[PDB]
């Protein structure tokens, strides 16, 4: 009714929040898979995502998955999405409570080093 620019695969738009159900995943082909939960109201809707640049904290990301879409506002939808480089901070939903995530990064992954004893 008032859009007018994602002509194709296109629904609404979950602007409420998110919960991220699953880390992001790799698709083994560039891209990474984000499960999280539609959060907020918008049953059938798209889902939010940012990661290019600018006020993104990236460089340039993709979305394989472009606005994914909820179908009951609580159905955890996965986003796949082609991260550039580096620290790749993927954000869901809208800032409002959106999400984000890191992924990628330099070279190395899941930095698990902790001291104790």
């Amino acid at each position: 009714m008032d859009k007018l620019q994602l002509k194709g695969m296109s629904y609404s738009m979950c602007t409420g929040k998110f919960k991220v159900v699953k880390e992001i995943a790799e698709t083994q082909h560039g891209t990474i898979v984000i499960r999280v939960q539609y959060e907020g109201d918008g049953s059938p809707c798209k889902i939010p995502f940012e990661i290019m640049d600018l006020e993104k904290r990236h460089v340039l990301g993709r979305l394989i998955t472009v606005n994914p879409i909820v179908t009951e506002k609580d159905s955890p939808v996965n986003i796949e999405a082609e991260p550039p480089f580096g620290d790749s901070y993927i954000i869901i939903g809208v800032e409002p409570g959106q999400l984000k995530l890191n992924w990628f990064k330099k070279g190395s992954s899941l930095e698990h080093h902790h001291h104790h004893h």
